[PDB]
RNA sequence: AAGGGGACCAGCCUAAACCGUCCGGCUUGUCCGGGCGGGGUCGGGGGGCCCUCGGACCGAAUCCCCAGCCUAGCCGAAG
């Protein structure tokens, strides 16, 4: 079924991806190994909030930029 | 079996959403989930979360106290 990579994996996809598998690749690979996480409603937030708290970090890193762009060049 | 006549008669608590807290996981985070807590219980669909408005009567299957009752008994007419 669908899981969340944890590792960047060949021919599946980069770290974070979700990507959908056969069971028994995911649950005698993938999950034992920690390379890759089911995609249950409990970490397919998990990969949003890593997502949303990944905009907001650079959101303010462009913002005490564009600060940074007025007060200097100035 | 529905139905009709009867007996008895009684209706409730949660899970979930939402809020709070404590605890532990690592990827800190508006995170994830574990407990406890609040909230919620319905088929006029009900509940949550927001806006306005409103403004003591119920009531236990729980806890008391009592009557009554069971576990000995007693009085009891007239040759």
């Amino acid at each position: 079924m669908k899981v969340i990579l944890l590792e960047p994996l060949e021919n599946l996809g980069d770290v974070g991806q979700v990507v959908d598998v056969k069971p028994g690749y995911a649950r005698n690979y993938l999950l034992p190994r920690g390379l890759a996480v089911l995609a249950t409603e409990s970490n397919l937030k998990a990969l949003e909030a890593r997502i949303r708290a990944q905009a907001k970090r650079l959101a303010e890193r462009k913002a005490e930029a564009e600060r940074l762009k007025e007060i200097l060049e100035n």
